[PDB]
């Protein structure tokens, strides 16, 4: 709540989450689906943002964001 | 470079973004561009992360990610 959720696009199924300060790296698309219900079950209102480095396509970006909508995250 | 650049969609055409803990409110599309692309353009190494309110709709994020990938941002 008081600190955002972040999830970071690496590249091709490589993502990272930052949950109130805490980051964690190597995760993949099911287990970051996981950790991303899980807090929205916890806190309905946590504010959700992504963002993907410089060597990610928009097109994997999209993916992210598509991942999200299909857990019911955003 | 130190702190990222973050653009919060707020709706339909509405957009808040934070640079380096400044944030800014009620900006304009075209306006979120010049400010995104200045920022882009004097440092090619800014980290840049969306997020959208839960009164946001998926496609309003495509959107603006689709408007930033116009300005070469992402």
């Amino acid at each position: 709540g008081s600190v955002p959720v972040i999830l970071e696009v690496a590249g091709i199924g490589k993502y990272a989450i930052s949950i109130g300060g805490e980051r964690q790296e190597g995760l993949t698309e099911e287990m970051v689906t996981q950790l991303s219900r899980q807090e929205f079950d916890k806190d309905n209102n946590t504010l959700f943002l992504v963002g993907g480095a410089k060597e990610v396509p928009y097109e994997e970006v999209i993916k992210a964001l598509n991942l999200l909508h299909l857990a019911g995250i955003k």
